[PDB]
């Protein structure tokens, strides 16, 4: 399952999806290398969390994103409109 974050930017630049994912990784103390398959789709960025030394899961990433939304928005300079985990 992938995580996703929908922003107010469209199309979201690849470079910007990457920065936003890096911001989220920092909140969780995991290197950005733990996020794989990073891709932008319209206004959204999507990603997979691989197994890591911090034991951070896909749901932990979603929760940290909700809990720190305002900080992420300040750091990134964009708005987050939705976040979640996808379903096959």
């Amino acid at each position: 399952a992938r995580g996703y974050i929908v922003t107010d930017r469209d199309p979201l630049r690849p470079e910007e999806g990457r920065r936003l994912v890096e911001d989220v990784a920092r909140l969780l103390q995991v290197p950005s290398s733990a996020f794989a398959d990073v891709e932008v789709l319209g206004p959204a960025v999507t990603f997979k969390v691989s197994a890591n030394v911090q034991n951070v899961t896909t749901e932990d990433v979603e929760k940290a994103t909700v809990d720190n939304k305002d900080k992420l928005e300040e750091t990134s300079g964009l708005k987050i409109l939705q976040t979640g985990v996808g379903s096959k």
